[PDB]
């Protein structure tokens, strides 16, 4: 069971649900069906289980990406709007939406890393990557820096090494294209070169994780960082005088950002897919809908075009969606998670001086392309463990030289 | 014993074996050769092994299905009949024997599944799957079920889940598309959820099989059932007033029922090849060859176009004949051994609330290609393991 | 060690490390950039630890088909020869030095299987494999053998079993595709079937390696044997009036041996790409450079045409040249070694007795194309769970 005759929603408590629910009013008023917004735990995690069964939510609102394996196993309906909708919406997070060619989400907010300078110690920022070491000269002249950024981590690094015409997978007609990573070519070598050739030139450092690098921005100590939209609220507290625009061009490109999505799917096991639809279109995803919920939590920048105008301004805001245009949609595959592990592997060794530019980028290329190939037969295996006969665990392996075999056969 | 100078042919028990060896004679006049047959046991587990030292029949009588697996492993020799050969059978049963577009072996019997009913209970069959819901009302009303069939089983179920654009792998040229897997499409998605309603309705019983459904039907407990030609016998015996006709349609479109054809091959080692051809081409595939066979033991629908006619004048022939002309022939590849586990699995938790359609549908196809690849790969680092020891324990060792 | 202004070169001990030493000394006159020829143990080992941290020689020295994996790995830098130097190389060796697109090495010299009899028991070798039996039956009449070679290696049968179709992956571009192995085919299973015949006729022994047949040959026992230019050394010392010749056809075929490469490679760390470039295109790729190398030990076969043309004067180095050109240059790619071994059982099972040709030669093919991505997935766990954690 799951519902009929009435909305059940499910929303990450952290989200503006407060703000959400006044709309499943306004439409309980409009329409007289109930609105019941949720929040559990681990959402993310028992939705796939009860969704499953045919159970939980009529609608689930989360990040993008996290819904490739939900429509992957079946879990989303393939969503239904006329054209003329659809162009109300920056028309690239329809890219973040679909799989195998379906459209299965309704995408709500955009979330993307920005530059963040500290207007006091640099009034006009950097318009290119270039300059920065040459303007450290000034500023390790007067016992600062002029950036800093979280280097254990590839997310942060990624939209330098992309820039030059570095690319996870070959996104083209509405489908990825899960041999061509891109990742070895001309532009991720020069770019990770950039910025390894700084922690040699000693503009930067290799053990700047996310607490160290917070912090330094916050105490006027570093001139800039990068860092996404959550981050504000604690930059607000430390008083430091700060602004947020548009990333530096690398060799004259943009930097290009991986872009998280918020995003509305619809239950395949809801009855009530009219309704939901209903309320995502017509009451949700207008002005007031989305001012509404951008009420009881920021939402970063929005996806509806009228609403993000009259969003847009804040000079904060107009560059997260600025950044977001200038960056590539981050892919929802299962391919992905093994794509970051070697990446932050590459990157690890590359500016540790571990290996060379040039090797640790190829390896991440072939060391990540082995782990794919890997993670489906892990996934074969559990399964002919399972029956082949939410707790819940989990002998899980490892592997090596098991079997088995089948079993026998019908006849007459 | 390389065969050599004379047939020596393999074969099943549950199959005219003497009706053959009456062909054997015949042949043998005008040729003067002996065609001995050999009726051994697990026939399709020794011909492997013997026909890994160059051993075993110069022919082996057998289902298509598990030639790929020989024909694979190199065991069958590429046969050659000419245009005017090859237009004496239903040109889709030479599909049905082709591995990598090379012919591989002779098509004999062919099987499908048919639609069975009392005649008394109902005196006329349903064209249609959608109006079954509707029938069992009328009967249950007389202490009677409309349609009982074993549901444990997918290849029973598959026709209906195949009906409407479902299908294992993709065939498009004499070869198997193994990367076009189509479980997960809407026809698949369609015809399952009719199956899963008919359960959740009462109209029918998830726990239902092979037993029960035969049972009930040749008790006349229900108008109708799925079998094949081998279950003819028992409901004879039942003396239930039975009939035999075409599958239902779904949504105007034909079942698609897995196709078995019985097929004879030529040993890619036999010394007899030309030999082979000839008792086949000329003495097997005639007419009367067929009838000995047959007139010992039955053998359904046959590919050889005329003798086939004449056996359409048996009804439950000529309906065998027509729901396999509308079925999907079934594949001899390793990726089927995978893709059964897979869709058992699917259809039983889509069958028990445990899953939904769209999910239990959406596993298998990924499950599949992953325990085909699984199942590729591990018997193969077996078959190393194997072929390492056995190199070094006799050969390696033997030097003490 | 790094480098930095200077040239390091590192080439197997076994080689004319002094002739090419003697180049390092002619090259530091007209420029005063000094050259240093190291040759350290396991080097084909230590060269991909080492170029790993930036490091290791400047440029080195093996065979192509390592240097797949080199390259792979991001290891060794992009070559532009122009158009006009290419020119001066034999066209064929500068596909061993290509990995996808990319040029990524220096030929230097070649290497093959040949045809190697006996002057005296054969004043005139076959041109021909079916003939071989008439000549068996002919010799063992004075208690000698036709043909001796090693049967236990593929290396040594393939150039037959290649005769008449047979290839290890398909190239048509620079790339390999790695879905078309050519082990199954028509020609391979009468190259094979071919040589399985003459075991079961006792027209040659099933058990023959290495040292029974370099011993039956250098003690003219058999007329016949097939090897590369490393035989040679030991056929002077056994003092054996001998021929290197052409291998002979087969179903009118051309036999078709592996062909390797010396190749020379750059250390993509290395801060003296142009110099390197210049040494190699200006001072070792010339006739008195290779002349020198070559007098220290000889190269055998080398990729530069003009100076190629002079030590053709020699017959046996002149045959090793005809055979590389009608053979098989070595795929570098790792599905190689995958390849071998199970051509490497599927002969030894053949010529066992224990399986048909069709059904071994079909049986490689499975474990040529599962022991390959066997591989990928053992890096998968070995260069992962380690580095990873932990
Ligand atoms: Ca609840
Ligand atoms: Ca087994
Ligand atoms: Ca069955
Ligand atoms: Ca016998
Ligand atoms: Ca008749
Ligand atoms: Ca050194
Ligand atoms: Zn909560
Ligand atoms: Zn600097
Ligand atoms: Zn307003
Ligand atoms: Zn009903
Ligand atoms: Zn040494
Ligand atoms: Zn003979």
């Amino acid at each position: 069971k799951i519902e009929e005759g009435k909305l059940v929603i499910w929303i990450n408590g952290d989200k503006g649900y407060n703000g959400l629910a006044e709309v499943g009013k306004k439409f309980e008023k409009d329409t007289g069906i109930k609105v019941t917004v949720e929040h559990p735990d681990k959402l993310e995690e028992k939705f796939p289980q009860v969704a499953a069964t045919g159970d939980g939510p009529d609608i689930i609102f989360w990040a993008h990406d996290r819904f490739g394996g939900y429509a992957q196993s079946g879990l989303l309906a393939e969503i239904t709007p006329d054209k003329a909708f659809q162009d109300k919406l920056y028309p690239f997070t329809w890219d973040a939406v679909r799989y195998n060619g379906k459209l299965i989400a309704y995408p709500i907010a955009v979330e993307a890393l920005s530059l963040i300078y500290n207007k006091d110690l640099l009034p006009n920022p950097p318009k290119t990557w270039e300059e920065i070491p040459a303007l450290d000269k000034e500023l390790k002249a007067k016992g600062k820096s002029a950036l800093m950024f979280n280097l254990q981590e590839p997310y942060f690094t990624w939209p330098l090494i992309a820039a030059d015409g570095g690319y996870a997978f070959k996104y083209e007609n509405g489908k990825y294209d899960i041999k061509d990573v891109g990742v070895d070519n001309a532009g991720a070598k020069a770019g990770l070169t950039f910025l390894v050739d700084l922690i040699k030139n000693k503009h930067m450092n290799a053990d700047t994780d996310y607490s160290i690098a917070e912090a330094a921005f916050n105490k006027g100590e570093t001139a800039m960082t990068i860092n996404g939209p959550w981050a504000w609220s604690n930059i607000d507290t430390s008083k430091v005088n700060y602004g947020v625009t548009v990333l530096p061009t690398f060799k004259g490109q943009p930097s290009k950002p991986f872009v998280g999505v918020l995003s509305a799917g619809i239950n395949a096991a809801s009855p009530n897919k009219e309704l939901a639809k209903e309320f995502l279109e017509n009451y949700l995803l207008t002005d007031e809908g989305l001012e509404a919920v951008n009420k009881d939590k920021p939402l970063g920048a929005v996806a509806l075009k009228s609403y993000e105008e009259e969003l847009a301004k804040d000079p904060r805001i107009a560059a997260t969606m600025e950044n977001a245009q200038k960056g590539e949609i981050m892919p929802n595959i299962p391919q992905m998670s093994a794509f970051w592990y070697a990446v932050r592997t590459a990157v690890i060794n590359a500016a540790s001086g571990r290996q060379t530019v040039d090797a640790a980028l190829a390896a991440a290329q072939t060391n990540a392309a082995a782990m794919a190939t890997l993670e489906k037969l892990m996934k074969a295996f559990e399964s002919l463990k399972s029956f082949q006969q939410q707790q819940q665990q989990q002998q899980q392996p490892p592997p090596p030289p098991p079997p088995p075999p089948p079993p026998q056969l019908p006849q007459p």
